């Protein structure tokens, strides 16, 4: 006998599977960030993690095991090979090329193509009925990349989109206004990053229109110049970078606020990418953020955002430079 | 009038102190994974980041204030000045520097000798939390550089050590780290003492079902849980090059008892001058209970013999080196 | 030497002022209700509890003890005295006379109105600094009072107003949408419960103006009759005391999301019961719900929603009805 | 067009079965109070609440309802009938009404419960709280014919709570770090473990030999006495208890729903232990997990505690043999 047979006494032999897993592909800043934010958040029962390196991979795995006694989530576990991943509800892929000096971003965009390739199909094969997040940027591209190899409906591919847009600019936006940025309501569509869109028709405070209330807001007449509190959302990004050479924390919360509604069947409204043909004029095979519900079966339903002619024109121009890479990658 | 102005009336423009103010000194690896375990836990209404490098300190500052939308932390502040630390009521110092060893140490306390006397001037009844290495050196040159009672002046200590005991044994035994109770004490890392007579589960001591436990004979080899929690420590660090997540889970562990006064007993590193034997001014890990005033009580183990005489030797170990240190 | 001496050195006994106080007056079931959602939260650091039936006060005051274990709230008191609320940041008021009209010769305002008398000056007596958070009913007219007797500065007098009408208002909403409250946003103002006020206008999701997709929103002319949800919400009152007796589980809740506001200094907007003079028209001392920025110092600001004339009036009604009570009382 | 189809464009209209759905049975105060505590630590993503009294049931469901916003759970439901119950994971009774008697009256309300809950949720986890829980633990088991991991009992984990809670207040620690076990039968005839008392792994009865004798001049065994003298007490003061049961089996249903492995002191079928031979169920620490009681913790009882736990054996199986099915 063991001390363990000694001190326990087992009833059942009966092995488990775990009832609500995450797995995170690429141990990053990113890819841990979301994982702590995960972690500390009780989504999970059993949390993966996947990389190419596997001396980080085992040593992340190993510092998060560490922390155990403090969490709510029995099982972590690591490896190479997607058998790790096996049955999991929700699958976030972080997994990103270096840009490597001189690189063309076309020569990265089918750089990051190519490490999909090889990504999403191990996913699909040990969980098929999975939902996939989209971390690993140009984001809507690589949605469009994983919905593609993946073979899965619309509904269980979500891409990051202007989820970490729209959290930036609601913090900005409170700090003008000294009021929480839970309280201010704004949204940032359309193409993550550079070209994004914010909708200054539907930024307010207690159903209180600011468009209504400033008729100036969003022009460049605007004497306080509103506008720029978009513009600091794009230059921040950079600033960050600048400053301490990449973005986690925000990104990571931002993530796991996602993985909550999934996780939970919340059915809570999130800017998201999602497959946006046959809205706003739109005909290509694109991806672009709308306030979506999320879910235990992904993206149900979109809300139908009502946008002026100049939104529109802005987010069909996205379309049709997102299609212009899109139709020249190699699958 | 402002668009601010049009949409709010203002009642006061009135700003109170600081009232459960936490301030992280150093946003290493360390202090970032404090920092974000901190605003997770909800235990702050404050948050301060210090540090010397001014482009990673204002990056990160910026990166978390990013994420206010999803935290619960209204004010999240930077500086390379201490007025920013200004009332805080919980001060964690991470900050830190084939090397003369003594060298390493006092490379440390030149570092201390700007940070303990800033802190001090900004935040006079806080409470010193320390996890730069080697800690138990470090808490003693906190607290003699800062003049606090010892109640106010906390060692990280053998709180990580336990932590990672305690998930080790609830792999082999196949039950939650929670519900395995086990002490790992004395000094930090290394030279830190497993006991063994504590080790149980459901208060059912595996030292009195297996007296073979911590020894040598052991067929079971329970020693190498131990063993296993040192070399982990390497081997985190051979393979990522740093540890984070886990210290700082267990340093937000600790800033919960203390921000709530729980008087929760935790593993931590206090003036143990004065018992077992020891008559130096040296700090080690004993249980202690955390609350509002810090360290207000301690846990009297027995210790066997052998358990003693490990302490007792760290303890002259540490003095050995603090005797030669120049503040 | 005892076991504790043998176990346990002392370091210093120094006794010190609890950092997180919150008390709860009247431990009926609404006062029970706000105390158990506190306590799940982590609110506060210390519960006090106080009643006039010291049988049932002591009952409840043990029966959570006994949860201490499951809780991070490490010293629960309860007493008749007032001394036990000492240094309070929060005060919470749920304390009313019996329903049972024969038991007196005043009315349920005059009950009340006298228990206020004796409540509000050992409040403050103990806890001079402290938010008092009013919900005993009719919550408008007591909060006034509470303000009156206290003396505190405005900002530090807190109506628990239309907090429950909004959350019953939005999650009706979410119903109706199939999305969750939280995604649902919609204001309910003005006095509480009968004759309060749906704002049309700002009723969205995601910024998309619900008025604005659907003009007869709130009219009698509405083909889908949007405005039963308001209705409804009247309704459901009433029905939950015909069905149970009382209300607790939502109104302790919504407490519970107040308190959060103001412990933890978030300045989140809350549709509360302020000193409203100075807007609508109003001229008179009286407290209405509006939505308001809650922190460490209560309300520190209000939001001006722009009110449609219909609005406007509803407001005014309930302004002269409150004040035409209020001038009538003796203090 | 409507304002919801103008407002929402609809990708699928797949509603999946409930993944985490917790049901309690009986909305009394100990009912709700399980509900309440459930719902603020997010154990489930579905809530369902069954009892006889239709109005009592449908009040006290809207007002959780009404509390949506502030909430995690996006669905919760209620009825008279069982199918409100389909899929849950857990179901937890708090349903009931001379001894023989007022066993017999709730031996007969779980002959109208129990094949009710196992014929919409055959594979979820039992967790009896209604009274005497070591009776109708085992009426439970042998009515449902579940394996004996699916049938938990609340037994000494309400007990245990309120010793933790005065042994840190005679110590001035938090219950959290003040370990101690109480086990065998719920209620009056539950058993203190002196041996495993302990802060930070330091035995007491290794300091304090007298602890939990009748010699003991510090008296200690008074704070197992308080646990018994407590529960009067507060049906006394306040006619009922709710709050503290409700947070107990809240910490329970968190080990069974996230399959955390952590032990607590609950009823098992003891059958094979302590010299007992009977089919009874008694508190011991148990391993909780998503099959429930997976394992058990074998404590070093004393000949005394062996006794007291024989004698509690004997009296349950005594009044169990005479129970009509
Ligand atoms: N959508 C957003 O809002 C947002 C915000 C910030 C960052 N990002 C993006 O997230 C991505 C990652 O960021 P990062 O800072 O963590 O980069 P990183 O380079 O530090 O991490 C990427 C990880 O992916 C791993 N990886 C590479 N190939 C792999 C493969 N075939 N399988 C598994 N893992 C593989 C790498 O080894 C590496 O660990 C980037 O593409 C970045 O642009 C997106
Ligand atoms: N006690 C434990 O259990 C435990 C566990 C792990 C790590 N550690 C220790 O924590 C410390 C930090 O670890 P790390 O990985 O984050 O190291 P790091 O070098 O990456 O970070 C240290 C930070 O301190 C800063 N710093 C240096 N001098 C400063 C000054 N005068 N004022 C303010 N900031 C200053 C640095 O700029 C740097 O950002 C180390 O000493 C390490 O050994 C302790
Ligand atoms: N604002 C809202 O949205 C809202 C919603 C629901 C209920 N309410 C109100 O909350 C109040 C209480 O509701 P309830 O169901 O708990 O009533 P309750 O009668 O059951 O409880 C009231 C308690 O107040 C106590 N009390 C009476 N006089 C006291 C005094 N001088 N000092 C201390 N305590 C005293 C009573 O003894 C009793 O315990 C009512 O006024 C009710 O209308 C408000
Ligand atoms: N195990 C413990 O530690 C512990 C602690 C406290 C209370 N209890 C027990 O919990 C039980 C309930 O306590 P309470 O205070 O809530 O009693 P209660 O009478 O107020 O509530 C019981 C509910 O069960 C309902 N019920 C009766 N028959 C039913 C049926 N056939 N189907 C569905 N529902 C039915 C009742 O209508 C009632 O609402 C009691 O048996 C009590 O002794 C156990
Ligand atoms: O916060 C970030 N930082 C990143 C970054 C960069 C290196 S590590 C992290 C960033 C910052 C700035 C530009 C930029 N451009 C980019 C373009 C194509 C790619 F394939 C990858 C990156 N990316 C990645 C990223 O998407 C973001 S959000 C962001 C970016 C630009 C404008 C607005 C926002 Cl809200
Ligand atoms: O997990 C760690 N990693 C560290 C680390 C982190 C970044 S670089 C090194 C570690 C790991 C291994 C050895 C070691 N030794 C050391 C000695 C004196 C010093 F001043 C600093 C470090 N330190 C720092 C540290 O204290 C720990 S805990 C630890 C260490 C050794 C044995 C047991 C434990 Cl529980
Ligand atoms: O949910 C409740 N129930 C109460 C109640 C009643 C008895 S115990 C609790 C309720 C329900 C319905 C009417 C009503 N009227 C009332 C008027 C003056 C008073 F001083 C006290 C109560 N009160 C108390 C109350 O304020 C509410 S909210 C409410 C009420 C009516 C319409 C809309 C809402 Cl959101
Ligand atoms: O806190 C309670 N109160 C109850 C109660 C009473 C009315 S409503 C709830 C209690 C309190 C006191 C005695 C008692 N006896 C009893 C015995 C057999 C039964 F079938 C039902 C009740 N029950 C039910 C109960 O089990 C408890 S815990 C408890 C009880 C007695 C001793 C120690 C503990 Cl830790």
């Amino acid at each position: 006998a063991t001390l363990k047979d000694q001190l326990i006494y087992n009833l059942l032999k009966e092995e488990q599977t775990p009832q609500n897993k995450i797995t995170v592909v690429g141990v990053g800043a990113v890819g841990m960030a979301c994982a702590i934010s995960i972690l500390m958040k009780d989504l999970a029962d059993e949390l993966a993690l996947v990389d190419v390196i596997e001396d980080k991979l085992k040593g992340e795995m190993m510092d998060l095991q560490h922390g155990s006694l403090f969490l709510r989530t029995p099982k972590i576990v690591s490896g190479k090979d997607y058998n790790v991943t096996a049955n999991s509800k929700l699958v976030i892929i972080t997994a990103g090329a270096r840009q490597q000096e001189g690189e063309s971003r076309l020569n990265l965009v089918q750089r990051n193509v190519n490490i999909f390739k090889f990504i999403i199909p191990n996913v699909v094969k040990y969980s098929p009925n999975c939902k996939l997040l989209i971390v690993s940027n140009p984001v809507d591209i690589l949605t469009y990349v994983a919905w593609k190899i993946s073979g899965f409906p619309k509904n269980r591919v979500i891409g990051s989109g202007c989820n970490l847009d729209s959290a930036r600019f609601r913090y900005l936006m409170g700090e003008r206004l000294g009021v929480h940025p839970l309280s201010c309501h704004g949204w940032v569509l359309g193409e993550h990053g550079d070209s994004s869109v914010p909708v200054w028709s539907g930024m307010n405070v207690a159903g209180v229109s600011l468009k209504t209330l400033h008729p100036d807001l969003g022009t460049d007449k605007d004497k306080e110049q509103w506008k720029e509190v978009h513009k600091q959302v794009v230059e921040s990004a950079y600033e960050v970078i600048k400053l301490k050479g990449y973005t986690s924390w925000a990104i990571g919360l931002s993530v796991a606020d996602l993985a909550e509604s999934i996780m939970k069947n919340l059915r809570r409204v999130h800017p998201v990418s999602t497959m946006i043909k046959g809205l706003y004029g739109i005909k290509d095979d694109v991806f672009l953020s709308v306030p979506c519900i999320l879910g235990q079966n992904g993206i149900s339903d979109l809300v139908k955002v009502t946008l002026t002619s100049e939104e529109e024109a802005r987010l069909k121009k996205s379309a049709d430079t997102l299609w212009g890479i899109q139709k020249e990658l190699q699958f």
